[PDB]
């Protein structure tokens, strides 16, 4: 299958038993934002749901099933890959609905479904968005969409912005210091801080942050699932060319996101920014090796380039340049191991 | 088809290995000076076990213990390590110009060659709750290169078990997977998980540190010396118990702890992890009941504990206790590769 | 067949009677110096209600309002009382030498006939939550004897309703109904009457008072005027509520007290159980959900309290709630005659 | 039947609704001593339970019944007449032992079994032993005993000591005199006061005390189970004459009993002595209305009268002389309004 040939066995079979534990289920639930957002843009758009047939891509718990259920749906399929399907089936039935919700375990991408539906629901969302390679599932279970079909979310906007912390940065070299001592119960350990220093930057930080932070307005990056192939997420360049607002070191770069659900009644957001309550998606920062002096009006040019791998992430290189002084810095980070720091 | 590899998924070995990998868990354990000083300690003060000998270092990770045997005057030491870390170790040795003495071999013992037999094995086979991670079995296995009459340090290892009483501990579980009694969860019915999800909290062992004044017995210890035991012997441990209780109230579950001996010729050094002893990265383990048995002082409470390995390099742990005045039981599995870190 | 008689059960009457026939339950209640000073003050300060009036007392016990009621200058108070207490009463009314002011009639004043109509009628009609014990409707009852002109002290009563969060008083009450999970009691399964055990517990209101800072939102408040009510208006009552949140967080339950006023020709008197005014022998009333509630600031808390009179001398409660924003909702049926004091 | 002749039915109402709650089966079951002891007479005697037919009079839960089981008997049947009946059989069908355990709802008095047994087992203990005439109906069993038949208990001992408790004593005075005074209010109400001492007086207290304030050996009256009528406890006198062992003024009388197990393997006994951990029967002390004096071998010598009545409880009169002096007291107590004092 399509998620088999893109997957490495022993990166799938971690995920899923991840998201088999009702830990996490839970975990997600008491978002408020993600669970309040998600109810709200389902119930008061309605008239997308009432009497449809609907597909809900890595139900979980099956919680959004049971919203679209609340707003009136004739039928929803319920696919999930993760042991928690067993658990979906018994809420279902405990709830009386098992007439309305068809669980089908298994990957979005090798179940059958028996009939093409109106509208698709999701939360395909990681860290940074792109995460996991969920919104490549997402957008593959669209052959099962009916011509004129809509998507929930229906699309997606990943925030880079460049912020100055100072104290994150020398951090990195604090705890890689660790290794720079000639004599640790009498062993030289100086030759592997260099080696240190460089595994610390290879980490995205997942933290949270006070905007203060921020040196620009951010730059955006769209994604319209209703349009979107697979393909396009593969490879996904994000060129960036910052105004300063405000002079500064910038140490690198965060990223946030939005997605917004388009129904016909209105328009939902779901917002992961600093400016918005916390969420279980947080922040994701990337370091740059050497932090660049920015003067407020000056433009920070570059690209972010997002690579897929075969872990259900991706490899980021970013490349960022003050114009007007030439000054230059890069990054390569893997997502697949970000450091938790909150 | 070695020995490891037939007792291994494969999907868990990749992981642990890459876990192992990481220069800030080699810190992390470095960092820890009762580990670190103790084996230091050990070695060095057992220094004519040492001299002109052969020795072999199990799972060196940055080698910090082949330059303990060096310090101590060892003739030549293998280092083993199947991670990454290998590479590292081999900087270390040059950087600290042993290449003479420390001979870094990469792979898993149970699938290099060494070319001589030797005198001593050197490892820090323990994981939490001693037996996680089926390290001690690659530390039993290496005894095909022991001479007859070699000795090992770690020589033995001893596990503590003593009931305890934590109401908060208890609460704050119980607590948690009481999430899922509530019957209209934004208009959802989740009581049907309630005990499901119970079940996954209380399979979690539980690893921190307490005040020894909640153990309401004196401990019970089972005993692996190492230079007896087979690698067998580890797949199915049985650990029966009586406890004669020294004071009354609930019993919330059982508590384990370890200490190990290097027993040298010129003197016995201990490594404990137990709760009279200052913190280690070990911690200490507690495996609730599910409900709470009610003992008085000069009450016994028996059972076993029964530990089943598994192919994830972790136990099952079935836990049965009765108060034998009484007739009151309670019965546990706990999930050991699945700890919760409070 | 008594009015009384017909509503109420006679194992329920029987117990009732004797309890309020000891003398150290009088002493509990006139010790109580909110309750007898603002009485006395309510009576007093609208003397000309009373000055040479006749005045009806409905559950005198001791017979202190009658004296209030003398020392107003009644003409003749009628001291209606149906426990044993009756007759400590009349000594009082001796000792006192007010046997030519204050005549004690005993019996339910559902059942003794009086010789005239008055002017006035005072009484202690209030129980927990107001209405426990169904004394409103003896009280309602005896306007057959009142005047046209008449009025009646109480005048009118609000019970005040908010819904509160208390992690603390919600864990106790669960913490004891998780005696009955055990697997193993002496060797003996208790787990399939633990939930029996729950709903067991959380049936019972909680008579205590709190700190009015764990209330989520200002109260709701229904009105009953005795001057206008009528018996029958007691035997079902239904009280709508929407809340406006004030602070985020789960809420356990609903705490409820009451106010009465004194609604004179001088002055209007009012006698609180509020948690913000002096404790009062009536304490307040929280009712537990069995499963709480989230609600965010700004959310509104939406359903209704219905209570039902039944033949034991209370109500059964009906609790139904919801979160409007979530759907989130929570029933609860407590018993009001099985209230658990936790002061 | 027999029970409803000697026992009114809103006495019966109010008793059976009483333990009909899962919290005060609860309650009893946390209760070590009992429960335990009880397990153990059953347990360590296995060979009167072995293969045998058990009566479980009154058996609440059922946890009696689950000792029996566990003791190996064939068949027991458990009789229950409050609502906890229904509760008793779900957990014999969760312990899967619907075959071994038959729950019959109703009073003893009145079911019908379908045959013999070999021994009965109760907990027919109230306060003091005798309160809630529940021996009445534990002996009333023994229509369904077989000739060689046991019972379990099989004897009780209450046990009756001469004390000295002067806060005690003046603790009644000092809350009496509450009506003590010419103006609450501005009402005499010390008319009242004496009243209120014989209300305070005709109260057992129920707490537990140091058993330093005994002032002679205890007096034993013991009913064997085996061979007592029904009868024989609508009258009890207990004579006694105390041996004086210190000087001092006597207050009253305390109360305890034990209860002996009398199997074939061993006895057991469960006593509920004030020289023993506390249980939930605690200890009685019944007030003289003045104290005597009596100095070190000095006799006191009198009788303690129980009459049984309608309300499942006794009438006590208790009188008692100084041999030495004729000094006389006499008191008059209900033991069916008893004052918990504990704390
Ligand atoms: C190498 O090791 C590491 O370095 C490592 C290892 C780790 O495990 C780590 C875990 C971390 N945890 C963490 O904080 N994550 C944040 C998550 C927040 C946002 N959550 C989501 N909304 N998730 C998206 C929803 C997914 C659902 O959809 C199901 N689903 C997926 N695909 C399919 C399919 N094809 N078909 C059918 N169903 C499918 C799936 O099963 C779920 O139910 C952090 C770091 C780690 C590092
Ligand atoms: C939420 O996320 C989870 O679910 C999770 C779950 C968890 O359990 C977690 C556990 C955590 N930490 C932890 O465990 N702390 C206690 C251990 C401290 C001390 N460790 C040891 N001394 N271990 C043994 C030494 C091994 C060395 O030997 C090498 N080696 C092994 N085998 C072989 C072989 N056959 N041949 C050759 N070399 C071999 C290996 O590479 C190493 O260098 C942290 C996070 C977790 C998260
Ligand atoms: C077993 O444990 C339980 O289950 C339980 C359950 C409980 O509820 C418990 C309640 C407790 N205490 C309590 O409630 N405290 C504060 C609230 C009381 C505030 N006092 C009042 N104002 N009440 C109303 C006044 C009544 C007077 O009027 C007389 N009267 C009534 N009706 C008629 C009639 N038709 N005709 C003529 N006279 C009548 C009556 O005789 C009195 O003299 C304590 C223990 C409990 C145990
Ligand atoms: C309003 O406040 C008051 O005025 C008041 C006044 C009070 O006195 C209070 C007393 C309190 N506590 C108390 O008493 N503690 C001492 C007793 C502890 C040990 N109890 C027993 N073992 N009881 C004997 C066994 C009974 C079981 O046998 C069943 N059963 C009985 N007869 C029959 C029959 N004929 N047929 C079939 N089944 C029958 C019955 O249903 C039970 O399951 C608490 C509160 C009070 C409040």
């Amino acid at each position: 299958s399509v998620f088999s040939e893109r997957t490495e066995e022993s990166s799938a079979v971690q995920y899923f038993q991840f998201y088999g534990y009702l830990s996490q289920q839970q975990n997600m639930m008491q978002d408020y934002v993600r669970t309040g957002t998600y109810q709200r843009a389902i119930l008061q758009n309605h008239t997308d749901f009432k009497d449809k047939i609907v597909l809900d891509v890595g139900c979980g718990s099956g919680i959004l099933s049971f919203f679209a259920a609340q707003a009136g749906a004739r039928k929803i399929y319920a696919v999930e890959a993760s042991t928690m399907a067993q658990h979906a089936e018994v809420l279902v039935k405990s709830n009386n609905l098992t007439d309305r919700i068809v669980v089908i375990p298994g990957k979005v991408e090798e179940v059958s479904l028996p009939e093409q539906v109106d509208i698709i629901i999701s939360e395909p969302m990681g860290y940074m968005l792109f995460n996991e390679r969920m919104l490549e599932s997402y957008l593959h279970a669209k052959k099962y969409l009916k011509p004129s079909g809509n998507m929930f979310p229906t699309i997606g906007d990943v925030h880079l912005a460049p912020f100055t912390d100072e104290q994150l940065y020398m951090e990195q070299f604090t705890k890689a210091n660790f290794w720079y001592q000639p004599s640790f119960h009498g062993v030289d350990l100086s030759a592997l801080r260099g080696a240190a220093v460089d595994e610390y930057f290879r980490q995205p930080v997942v933290d949270t942050f006070d905007i203060r932070i921020l040196m620009a307005k951010s730059v955006k990056y769209t994604v319209n699932f209703l349009e979107a192939k697979e393909g396009d997420l593969h490879r996904i360049e994000i060129p960036f060319k910052f105004h300063m607002l405000h002079s500064g070191l910038v140490h690198g770069l965060a990223f946030w996101f939005d997605v917004a659900f388009i129904g016909s009644i209105m328009t939902v957001w779901l917002s992961t920014a600093p400016t918005e309550p916390l969420t279980h998606w947080y922040q994701v920062r990337c370091l740059f090796q050497s932090p660049l002096f920015a003067k407020a009006g000056d433009t920070l040019s570059g690209t972010c380039l997002l690579i897929a791998n075969k872990r259900q992430s991706y490899d980021i290189s970013i490349v960022a340049q003050v114009d007007q002084t030439g000054s230059k810095s890069s990054n390569l980070l893997d997502l697949k191991n970000p450091f938790f720091r909150y």
